[PDB]
């Protein structure tokens, strides 16, 4: 009951606190510094000594726009990051299902070990094993520059991503883990990196079954990823002849020339400057298209969305776009045509801008991705729809599932200043119970809810707030619309 495991680059010593043993800060790669910046991850140097798996890792460098609301303690931070965690329920069963997170933040902000990622309470009550886990951020993680030299890597945040799941189906089994019975989960950026490691040839059976929350296809095109690795590093005085300096020049400055980056291009919420790109060795294709393909034959899906996704990016007092950037927006999200025949239902105005955030950056993805592997796969889809009844956070905004999944309700304060009132600890408890079940079985069925499978034909799906409820094809109309 010591807790010391052998993975497969040296011994860690975990902990057991409350029924659930523990092991915190465990490498999985190599430190991606200096010149392996920019370089796809590597197995990190073995150890032959005991290493002390209490304590979490640093996390990637980003600015403090969500650490400082997260921890009530800011985290180090360091390139060197690549770290996983292990919550595993006391129990004498061997082969649990598991469940990898992987953290939303837009692709530059986050990491694994935030305390609402805490894995105590799902792995205690779902008696499944948890694993966090931290992947390259910003322009450490999504800044593609293959373009530049075939050396380095696209997507690197992906394949970091790649590789954690690889440790996991090498060593889980270490830690009481069944490495044939892995699902990866997660939300916001954290959803939309799973439906690229969907389409991802090197992520071909690392995981057999997948929950994605308000986020699904996400990709920037290879020209466009090419045209923002060249403004990049003009922005650091670097050139094709020069790409030394991209390896001695202070990750604190990487971040400047970023946020100088976003300014310069003026980045708005409908196109990030840092996000998953096409690129023929690391993501061939949109990842909903791969999926029509059936490239994720065989995997069961649990996907859904918030049901007011938008408000949690755009305050009453939020500057509105113009019809310059709006327009643009539509266009690059639904085409030409398409954002012509839309056009219509986004009016001008903080409304529609927010609208436009919830249904076309998350609902319409969304239902795209499940409507897709619906013809190879079993698919449950959900809307989440609770929130605070009295304002100001009377909207079932992006992220408030999140204590919800996890059970970590504290975090509720912070998110929405709600009370856990039996009504939160019930749906809380629905929620946990059908993600494990699923992550056990395939099916979110549960005493408290039968799921029913979501296909194209009567497209049914569950409602989750403090009453359950499930309604078919729901939002026809926009349906229609936007298909
Ligand atoms: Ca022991």
């Amino acid at each position: 009951t010591h807790q010391i495991v052998t993975t497969q680059y040296g011994k860690v010593k975990g902990t057991t606190e409350n029924g659930v043993h523990k092991w915190k800060g465990i490498p999985y790669a190599k430190p991606p510094v200096g010149q392996w910046r920019f370089k796809a991850p590597e197995p990190p140097e073995v150890w032959e000594d005991v290493l002390d798996a209490t304590v979490y890792g640093p996390v990637c460098p980003q600015p403090s726009d969500l650490l400082s609301l997260s921890y009530k303690e800011l985290p180090r931070q360091s390139e060197d990051c690549l770290y996983v965690n292990v919550f595993a329920p006391d129990t004498p069963s061997q082969n649990l299902p598991v469940m990898v997170w992987i953290h939303g933040g837009a692709f530059y902000l986050g990491a694994g070990s935030e305390p609402l990622y805490d894995g105590s309470k799902l792995a205690a009550q779902g008696e499944v094993i948890v694993v966090t886990l931290n992947y390259r951020l910003g322009p450490f993680g999504f800044m593609h520059l293959s373009s530049f030299d075939e050396a380095y890597s696209d997507n690197l945040g992906l394949l970091d991503q790649a590789a954690a799941l690889k440790w996991v189906r090498e060593n889980i089994s270490a830690f009481g883990g069944d490495p044939d019975n892995v699902t990866v989960f997660g939300e916001s950026a954290g959803g939309m990196s799973i439906a690229a490691l969907l389409a991802m040839p090197a992520a071909k059976g690392l995981f057999q079954k997948a929950i994605m929350e308000s986020g699904a296809s996400r990709t920037m095109t290879k020209e466009q990823a090419a045209s923002t690795a060249a403004a990049f590093l003009q922005v650091l005085g670097i050139n094709e002849s020069q790409l030394d300096r991209l390896h001695t020049v202070a990750a604190e400055d990487l971040l400047k020339a970023a946020d100088q980056l976003r300014i310069a291009e003026k980045e708005n919420i409908f196109q990030l400057f840092f996000q998953p790109a096409l690129d023929p060795k690391t993501l061939p294709e949109e990842p909903e298209k791969s999926i029509a393909e059936g490239a994720a034959s065989g995997i069961p899906l649990l996907i859904g969305t918030t049901r007011d996704e938008g408000y949690f990016f755009f305050t009453p007092d939020s500057d509105v776009y113009s019809q310059e950037t709006l327009d643009a927006a539509l266009e690059y999200l639904l085409g030409k045509p398409l954002a012509e025949k839309v056009a219509d239902l986004y009016p001008r105005s903080l409304e529609s801008q927010i609208h436009m955030v919830t249904d076309l950056l998350f609902w319409r993805p969304a239902v795209a991705f499940a409507s897709a592997q619906s013809h190879y796969a079993p698919v449950w889809m959900y809307r989440f729809d609770w929130h605070p009844e009295k304002p100001p956070y009377n909207k079932a905004f992006h992220t408030l599932e999140l204590p919800f999944v996890f059970g970590n309700l504290d975090e509720l304060e912070r998110m929405a200043k709600a009370e856990i009132t039996d009504e939160v600890k019930q749906l809380s408890h629905t929620i946990q119970s059908a993600w494990t079940t699923f992550a056990k079985t395939g099916n979110p069925s549960t005493e408290a809810v039968n799921w029913p499978a979501y296909h194209e034909e009567s497209r049914e799906t569950v409602i989750l707030d403090s009453e359950i409820t499930i309604e078919n094809d729901p939002e026809s109309e926009k349906r229609q619309k936007l298909f």
